[PDB]
């Protein structure tokens, strides 16, 4: 569970989206495994401007936050799931790292602010959705 709260807007993994937020739909990318729907109150988290590749990402399964090294936004190849067949995810980034499926929505922050949210994991890699080329989040 988890999402991004950022002006008037929810960014969400679109696996896990509501009712809701397909009623209030700003933007989807099944390829991204992103949703972004409308608020009526304003959220205040800073989403990062930046490259970084080391950050800290909350992991539910264990209430814990573990700083990673993570790789750059790139296609990485998914195994077939409940939601997606096998597919190549894009704007994905991997850690060595614990993760599980309910530890989706889990944000990864830098110094700047919040780089993206757990997306996939398995092997001892968790996957983690980029959203730091999104700039209209901010306007
Ligand atoms: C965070 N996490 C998800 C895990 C899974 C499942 C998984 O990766 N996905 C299922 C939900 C949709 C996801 C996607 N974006 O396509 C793929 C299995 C083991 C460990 C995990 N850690
Ligand atoms: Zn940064």
């Amino acid at each position: 569970s988890g999402a991004i709260y950022v002006g008037n807007y929810r960014v969400v993994n679109r696996h896990l989206a509501t009712h809701n937020d397909w009623a209030n739909l700003v933007w989807e990318d099944s390829s991204r495994d992103l949703l972004v729907s409308s608020t009526t109150a304003q959220g205040c988290d800073t989403i990062a401007r930046c490259d970084c590749q080391t950050g800290v990402y909350y992991c539910s399964s264990r209430r814990k936050h573990y700083p990673v090294s993570f790789s750059k936004p790139s296609l990485i190849f998914v195994e077939a799931s409940e939601y997606y067949p096998a597919r190549y995810q894009s704007h994905l980034m991997l850690a060595v790292g614990h993760s599980e499926p309910g530890d989706c929505g889990g944000i990864l922050r830098c110094q700047h602010g919040v780089v993206g949210i757990v997306s996939t994991g398995g092997n001892g890699l968790v996957g983690f959705a980029d959203v730091r080329d999104l700039l209209w989040l901010d306007e």
